[PDB]
Order: structure tokens, then sequence, then C-alpha cells
């Protein structure tokens, strides 16, 4: 789809088996999701925004959908403010920004 | 233009007489850029993103060029690590999201 910034752009994602929404962020390197549980193993990690750092638990190769486009990729789960899908996860859906 | 999410969306922008870098980001609701001692009045706000909030001087109406796009509005300056142009001023430029 083409998607218009006037508002957030907003997506539906499933991760998990579990449905949730999260942001499509271009300023974001990573995939960052709220407090959640995800099965399997994970490392622990620390990244930055714009306000420091936080620790996040690192699940990789994770079956992602998002808005109905499959990814397989680097899911950071933390307290972040808002679900973000990042450009690790952007570029396997082909998304591009256009003006 | 398109712009592919391989390496950040970093493009040249030209505010209060200079050239700077910032990052097209669909995840920011408006736009935050480094210190600058811009003139004109000004109102303190705080914004917060991962790692919490950092202080900001939030000046209105100011003329920003995004590829030589010219847009007009919020500009929020203060110790931020990364210039990001946020939606308020991507709209201006017909920016859009493409997968
Ligand atoms: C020199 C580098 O220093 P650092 O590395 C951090 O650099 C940064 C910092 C921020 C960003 C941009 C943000 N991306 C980000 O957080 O991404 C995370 C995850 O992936 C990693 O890649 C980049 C960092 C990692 C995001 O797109 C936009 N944000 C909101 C989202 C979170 C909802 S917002 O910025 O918080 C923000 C809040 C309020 C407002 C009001 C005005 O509307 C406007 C913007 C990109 C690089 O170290 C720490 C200093």
């Amino acid at each position: 789809p083409q998607i218009t910034l006037w508002k957030r752009p907003l997506v539906t994602i499933k991760i998990g088996g579990q449905l949730k929404e999260a942001l499509l962020d271009t300023g974001a390197d990573d995939t960052v999701l709220e407090e959640m549980n995800l099965p399997g193993r994970w490392k622990p990690k620390m990244i930055g925004g714009i306000g420091g750092f936080i620790k996040v638990r690192q699940y990789d190769q994770i079956l992602i959908e998002i808005c109905g486009h499959k990814a397989i990729g680097t899911v950071l789960v933390g307290p972040t403010p808002v679900n973000v899908i990042g450009r690790n996860l952007l570029t396997q859906i082909g998304c591009t920004l256009n003006f």
C-alpha cells in the first residue's frame, strides 16, 4: 500500500501468534516491541534512543507479519514507549520512502 | 525520489541559513534538531522516546528545505543525538511509505 503521514503509520502485526499494533519507523535501525512473552532463546542487549540507553531482550530470526507482509529477523523486546518496526524489517517487506 | 532503507534515510536540510543532515523519520510526530541558536521566541518542552525524555526549545513557523522541498512548521531544538525530520514536515513535502 501507499501510506501517507498525516496520521501515525500504525499497522497490525502478527508475532508469536498474537496480533499487535506497531509503528512503521524509518528512523529506527532496529525493531523494538514493548514487554511481551516470546518463545525461544534470547540474549541481553543495549539499545540507545533519543533519551538514552535501555536493556532489551534480543530475539533473533523471529517470524513476524507486518501489514500482510512476512519478515524473519531480529526483534528487540523492552521498555520502549511504543512498538516500532525498524529498518531491519522494513527492508524485508520492501518498504521505501517516496516524495 | 525513492529512498530505500538499507541505510539510514539521511538527507541534507537547510534551516536558519545552515546546512545539516537529518533523518526522514516516519516514527517522529514532530521535528527535532541539534542545538542551534535560532532567533525568535520559543517555548520549553519535554519530548520522550527510547531511554526517556530530553529538554528542547519549541520554535514555530520555521522554514526548512528538505531535498529542495520547502516546508514550514514547528521545530524542536535541543541536545538530541540525531536530527529527525518528523511527520509535521514530511507531509508538507509529500512523503509516503510504500511497499
Ligand atoms: C548518535 C546516536 O546516538 P544514539 O545511538 C540514539 O540515536 C538516535 C535517537 C532517536 C532516533 C529516532 C527514533 N529512532 C529510535 O529510537 O530507534 C531505536 C531503535 O533502533 C535504534 O536506531 C536508532 C536508535 C535505535 C524514532 O525514529 C523516533 N522516535 C519516536 C519513536 C521511538 C516512537 S524519537 O526519536 O524518540 C522522538 C520522540 C518524540 C518526538 C516529538 C518531537 O514528536 C520526535 C521523535 C534515531 C537515532 O544513543 C543514544 C543517545
